[PDB]
């Protein structure tokens, strides 16, 4: 459901998350298909993202309003209720407290969780 708009705002801040994690196109297209696995080469390159868009802060909380506000109208009911569901984040790092949360989007509302 992202807009166009989005991919050229992000682009450098994807390059650079990429580089960061050691992620690969086909993790991210992975993902995007519901396979996630808690293996930092991607669950921080989400982090990474969503610190990147100020979505989430130093530990990983999530500012759901923000995120919120980037949804079409159409998704946000939803999300707003698997978010009421799934925050706030928990575990061991920022990377997996990301992984925690996308893994609980994914088993409750599998058009929400959707990663640039
Ligand atoms: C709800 C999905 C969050 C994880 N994906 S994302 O960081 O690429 C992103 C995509 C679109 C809007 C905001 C963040
Ligand atoms: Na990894």
């Amino acid at each position: 459901w992202v807009p166009p708009e989005v991919f050229d705002l992000v682009a450098e801040d994807k390059a650079r998350c990429m580089s960061e994690h050691g992620t690969t196109q086909a993790q991210i297209d992975d993902v995007n298909k519901g396979n996630l696995v808690n293996e930092p080469s991607i669950t921080c390159y989400m982090y990474c993202l969503l610190e990147a868009f100020s979505l989430v802060d130093d530990e990983a909380n999530v500012d759901e309003d923000i995120m919120l506000g980037l949804l079409p109208d159409q998704l946000q009911e939803r999300a707003q209720s698997v978010m009421g569901k799934c925050l706030p984040t928990s575990g061991s790092d920022n990377c997996n407290k990301i992984y925690n949360l996308a893994k609980c989007v994914q088993e409750s509302a599998p058009d929400v969780w959707f990663v640039i």
